[PDB]
């Protein structure tokens, strides 16, 4: 007897059968889901005159609430109901319009870029429409759909109106990235790429998902800036930061060159007032376009362990101290090499220098370990040179102490970053990383914001979904698609700063990683902690790097190698399999399955389109679209619960039904050794670095406190197996 | 029984030797006891004591005896300290020949070689004859300590003193007039040397310490206007960093930056607020500083009607969190007639983001009539984003924060442009400097090296009103001061193109006064009862007239400044035409000089400098002349300041004869008398004045200064045309 209100404002007798019919549609093919249960929970919330839209939101939430381990398929029931609603919001009906008509409408509204209509004829759009399978919208999980609705689908940010659906996003991202291709291969490339992303084999970054097809050209999310030891450079660095955080890019700042407090300037006309005031200026630059502090501008700043002010720098994040000696809203990366670790093991001292007082020492720190030790010991014995001694154990302990309590004091092993690298350290050394410590690229300081002699490193990201591929040879096709799409994006996107354009156009660096690694391991019955996954990992990441290189090599044949290819180790016939940390042989015996020697000569002859290709990023948001486990990290639980604006979102690990015992949750792990070994094995093939976490449960330790001995042990274990960087330290509460 | 000589030789102590030294210093002094000093000194002697330490002992002994009862101890101590400095620098009392000194110092790298290129040995012999080294005996003890500490060329490592005061004076003169033709050069050098060495002209610290050395960093006063864009905010930030690294004070105009929530590029993004950008300017200002003692200093300016004004006014108080506080800068609130009108009428003030109100920001400075038109237009427009606040509440909040911190300043922007040397339509004054006496045109930069931007600089100096016998001496002194500072403009370096443009275009100078309190007591006048109004009028007419006359004659000789056409002076307008008419009610002193003759001469030949006068605080330079600080009344007859070398006492000039004539700061009833005097000054002053307000809570019931009184004085200042309000001093 109740009445419902239709969208037009008409009223109708309540019809539970209509709701039932919709529930039947979403429930198709699903198991262990109850339509009546959803009906039971939903109906009780109905009142006379309720909006049909509110009815729809009710049944979405009801199904979403029922997502559990016992009935994981509710994640698809809820998702599909939400898809049904999104269709209605965008098209006024379930079935999407013809592609060309949609594009024309959206260009007219100013939501799509007009160049789509310039680069493709109406007939070509008709063809592309035949590629699309809108039913692939029914394969998203509920968390995926919410991220779509929230971050990716083109919408009105004011009114909230949704203007598109997922497959239109996918097909037009494909269409844009391959628009400049010849007609002989263009639409063939579009279809193949569309299939790859819409069936979740290739995962794309947020700025691409939300931007590519729209009038924007801001797609850079990853920026690396090196600051020189001068006022002009500090200003330039600050300016560069401001422009890029205004475009929401994450920043990696190298400030290790800045001379220490008290150092003479121009021979003594003035004296340096310390690094920290300049660090503060970088922080306000990073936070310049942020309101409040929840998820604003983000940066990681890098400095060497032997820096004269290092004891002051290590404590910049802890909640104690006064405002004057604290710079809390950035993260930090301490740069370490073999000599530092040597002093630690020997229980000797570490000498601290200002880089301005030790000629050639800073450069050698990154490019030449033999020369560094020569210079370091030479300067250690010189009394004319300003210095300070600290016990290596005390210094390392202080560092790890702050890493533990804040979780955001990172490590960069700079020797590993240059002895095992795609770059010639004598010409293009790697002297820093990025915000999340997976990017490792060459940089050059600016003397002006528009200095054409400076080099700001950028990197375009993506990931392979290890859970969606049937066999490792599928990566051949996928690498071709990924590399070619990202490489085209380099020419597509805009560059607000000349030094950044130089790096991107000069080196054409890419960073392609993985997601669903944990699921991948459980699938094959392997685990993180017992070394059972070592050989599989070796096999898996050999395939990844080989096919990436093969794709970039063939891209180089077709369109030419990157302008600065000559500065790479690849150009000199060197491959990652030549320069890896030899200790890896003791923990993995999987043989090489691909013809690297044929590749070596093919790279020698034709070069690479891209200087780097692989990097393992955290990828927390993009993973949710594929319902994948996050990057290479193990899941914290079988079902994750996250509070949000639209309520509580539950997400189940892939194939929990059959793999619950096969999974190894994070806190089920004995320690960090097994994981660190896997990371080391990955790093054997990875061009750049890996966002590696360390994890600790205080409950597993006496007195409920993690001892320093263990922290130092794990640090050294990572270094032993060639791990380049260390990201988060997670401590279970 | 034995003393250790400088060579390390030893001889028997001879108290008669010390007695002889004390007699030299005591010559001409009254109420000083040599024996008193001897008694205090002798007790500290031990076997093998250094003669150097003996000298330091008798200096401190004499310094300790400085009092109201015996002020002349300030000269006894000083002369003893001078004696010591002579020995430290020359190995003997009498200085070497000037040329020999210069040659030695150039070789050591302490003096600039261009002195030897621009002057012949024979010319140095001539300059040496100008010098009277006995003028070193005319310093007070505080003056000598500032010399030793800040001015004399010395080794910063070892502490070695390399020169004496008269060499500083003669070589500052020689450098500033080095480019003059030989027909008149040494004549200018001698006249200028006499002026500074007899304390008639006071020079800024960066000039006193720098001019003769290899440096060219002499700018201490910088005004930068920030545009509403990322490029400009970056440019401004870079410029700030560069200038604070040269220890310049900064005035930042950030009022153009749009408010939090404003759309960007039509809604592609939304503004995240002014405050994060203010924080970025602060870290730029403090970028070359360690600790919070002194270091980088800046004042930031914004209009009262800015949409975020309520958030901006409280950026300094000690409460609140780090997120809504930017505490290490000072702020200047910009106000005009309409705001005050709304206050009096008890009406509302509407708050706008300058990005939402076309032409409103420009009119705020240049056109009050047009401002009122646009303001009321936008107030009635409902499509335009806005906020209403009670005028009483807004003014009270401002004054509340001004009182508790003392560092929230006021700029009356209409007074700064209706009574100004600049055409507001072409070159408006939209900000001030760190200490709020400077009022010059600016133009925002789109890059640190933007050659189209304009950063305002100003070169400072002051007349010592206590050292002049009559106001006609200012003719000579103005000629010397104006020519010296104008020469410095071509002498100094410019780290930023935009700064050079302003300096070369307008050649703006800021010359003020010191010893004003002493000057009033000398003439038997006081601050608070209006008895000094006409004297003040007479005095500052002479200052401005002779400054203009000097600059006008320099224009005949060397040409008017390139951008002279942007001045009101170019259109035949004088300060006496545009002053706040209310001044007629509090001063009836007639004009004593031929302003109409000057008017026609300025129309014909122009001015070398767009501005000439500005009244700065002048706390350090005042001590050299033993002058009272600027226009401010002294807080006591004897100031006590603790330092590394002990407690330094300084007596007001001629306390002996004028103790009853002085009017100390807290002997004052209120602010009315002083604000009237500042207003009368402002009639003739080109730029502005660092006017302080003072309050003694003891003089008020409940021990609290009421808001009605704060507003009362605020409106009193506005009534008499006062352009800016600097510090509020609240007695402890
Ligand atoms: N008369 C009704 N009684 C109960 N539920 C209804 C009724 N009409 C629609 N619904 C339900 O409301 C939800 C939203 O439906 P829908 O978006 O189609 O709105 P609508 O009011 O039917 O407008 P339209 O005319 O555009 O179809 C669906 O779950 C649908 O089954
Ligand atoms: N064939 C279909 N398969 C899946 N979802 C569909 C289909 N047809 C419609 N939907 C979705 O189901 C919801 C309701 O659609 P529809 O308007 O046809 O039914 P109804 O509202 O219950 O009845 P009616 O509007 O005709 O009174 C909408 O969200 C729509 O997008
Ligand atoms: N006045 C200053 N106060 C504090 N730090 C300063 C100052 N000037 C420069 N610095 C810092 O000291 C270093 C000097 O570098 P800079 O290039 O700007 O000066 P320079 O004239 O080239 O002298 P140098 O020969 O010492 O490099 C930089 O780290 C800069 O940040
Ligand atoms: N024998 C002495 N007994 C007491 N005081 C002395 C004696 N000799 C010097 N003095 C005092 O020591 C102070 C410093 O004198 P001065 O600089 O001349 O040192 P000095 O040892 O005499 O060196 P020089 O040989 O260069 O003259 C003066 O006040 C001087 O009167
Ligand atoms: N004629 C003078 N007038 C003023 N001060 C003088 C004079 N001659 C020297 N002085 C200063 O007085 C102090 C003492 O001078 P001086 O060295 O001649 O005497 P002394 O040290 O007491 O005796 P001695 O010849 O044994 O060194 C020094 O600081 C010196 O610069
Ligand atoms: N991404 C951003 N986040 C926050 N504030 C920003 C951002 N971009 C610019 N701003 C601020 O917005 C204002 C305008 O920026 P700017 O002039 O540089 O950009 P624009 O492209 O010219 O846009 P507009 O046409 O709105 O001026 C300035 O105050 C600037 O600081
Ligand atoms: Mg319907
Ligand atoms: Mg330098
Ligand atoms: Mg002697
Ligand atoms: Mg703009």
């Amino acid at each position: 007897n109740l009445l419902v209100t239709k969208r037009d404002g008409s009223t109708e007798r309540i019809n539970l059968d209509k709701i039932h019919r919709v529930l039947d549609w979403a429930a198709e093919g699903l198991h262990n889901v109850s339509i009546s249960q959803v009906e039971l929970r939903s109906h009780i919330q109905f009142y006379d005159g309720i909006k049909t839209s509110d009815i729809h939101e009710t049944i979405i939430k009801a199904a979403a609430d029922l997502i559990s381990r016992d009935a994981p398929d509710y994640q698809y029931l809820a998702a599909r109901l939400a898809i049904f609603h999104l269709r209605k919001k965008a098209y006024g009906q379930f079935e999407p319009p013809a592609l060309y008509d949609h594009v024309v409408k959206m260009v007219e509204m100013g939501k799509y870029d007009n160049h789509l209509l310039e680069d493709y004829t109406e007939e070509e759009f008709k063809q592309m429409d035949t590629f699309i399978d809108h039913d692939r919208d029914m394969t998203f999980s509920y968390a995926a759909v919410k991220q779509l609705e929230g971050k990716y689908l083109v919408q009105n940010r004011v009114t909230g109106e949704i203007y598109e659906s997922a497959q239109f996003l996918y097909i037009l991202v494909a269409a844009c990235l391959f628009s400049n291709y010849p007609r002989e291969t263009r639409l063939q490339y579009v279809k193949r790429f569309y299939d790859a992303v819409s069936t979740f084999k290739i995962s794309l970054p947020t700025p691409i998902m939300s931007g590519v097809r729209t009038p924007t050209r801001q797609f850079s999310s990853c920026v690396l800036i090196e600051c020189g030891d001068s006022l002009d450079s500090i200003n330039a660095t600050s300016s560069a930061i401001v422009k890029y955080v205004s475009q929401r890019a994450g920043i990696g700042i190298n400030a290790g060159r800045i001379r220490a407090l008290g150092s003479p300037i121009r021979g003594g006309e003035a004296f340096h007032t310390g690094c920290i005031p300049f660090y503060k200026h970088f922080q306000t630059a990073v936070k310049s376009c942020s309101q409040g502090g929840v998820r604003g501008g983000a940066a990681t700043l890098f400095y060497p362990m032997w820096h004269l002010e290092v004891e002051s720098l290590l404590v910049l994040k802890n909640n104690r101290g006064v405002e004057g000696n604290r710079v809390r809203h950035m993260d930090y990366g301490v740069q370490i090499n073999k000599l530092m670790y040597t002093r630690l093991l020997k229980g000797e001292d570490i000498t601290l220098f200002s880089p301005s007082d030790v000629p050639g020492l800073y450069d050698a720190f990154f490019a030449d370990q033999e020369e560094f030790e020569r210079l370091y010991t030479k300067y250690e014995k010189d009394d004319s040179i300003r210095k300070q001694r600290v016990k290596a154990v005390e210094l390392f302990s202080l560092m790890m102490q702050e890493r533990a309590s804040t979780g955001r004091i990172y490590i960069q092993n700079v020797d590993h970053c240059n002895t095992h690298s795609p770059f010639d350290p004598a010409i293009a050394p790697v002297r820093q990383s990025n915000l999340c410590l997976e990017i490792a690229l060459p940089t050059k300081p600016l003397n002006d914001v528009n200095d054409e002699n400076g080099e700001i490193a950028l990197c375009t990201l993506s990931a392979f979904n290890l859970g969606a591929i049937n066999n490792l040879d599928e990566l051949e096709e996928l690498a071709i698609l990924a590399v070619r799409a990202l490489d085209a994006l380099l020419d597509y996107q805009d560059y607000p700063i000349p030094a950044a354009k130089r790096g991107a156009m000069g080196r054409r660096t890419l960073g392609i990683g993985v997601i669903n690694f944990a699921y991948y391991l459980a699938k094959h019955g392997k685990r993180y902690s017992d070394g059972s996954a070592n050989n599989l990992t070796h096999k898996t990441f050999e395939a990844i790097q080989y096919y990436l290189l093969k794709a970039s090599n063939e891209l180089a044949k077709e369109q030419g190698a990157c302008p600065w290819f000559n500065e790479t180790t690849y150009a000199k016939g060197i491959l990652p399999i030549d320069t890896y940390k030899k200790d890896l042989d003791t923990i993995a015996n999987e043989p090489l399955h691909y013809d690297w020697e044929a590749l070596r000569e093919s790279i020698k002859t034709h070069g690479l389109r891209n200087s780097t290709l692989s990097a393992l990023m955290p990828s927390e948001t993009s993973s949710q679209i594929s319902n994948a486990t996050n990057g290479i990290e193990p899941p914290r639980g079988y079902v994750s619960i996250k509070a949000s604006k639209d309520g509580i979102l539950r997400q189940v690990v892939p194939d929990y039904e059959h793999l619950h015992d096969a999974y190894e949750l994070l806190w089920e792990m004995p320690g960090n050794d097994g994981y660190l070994q896997l990371v080391g094995i990955m790093q054997k093939f990875i061009d750049q670095s890996i966002s590696a976490n360390t994890n600790y449960d205080p409950s597993r330790f006496p007195s409920g406190k993690v001892p320093m001995q263990q922290l130092l042990k794990d640090l050294l274990t990572a270094y032993k197996f060639g791990v380049k960087t260390l990201y988060y330290q997670n401590t279970r509460d």
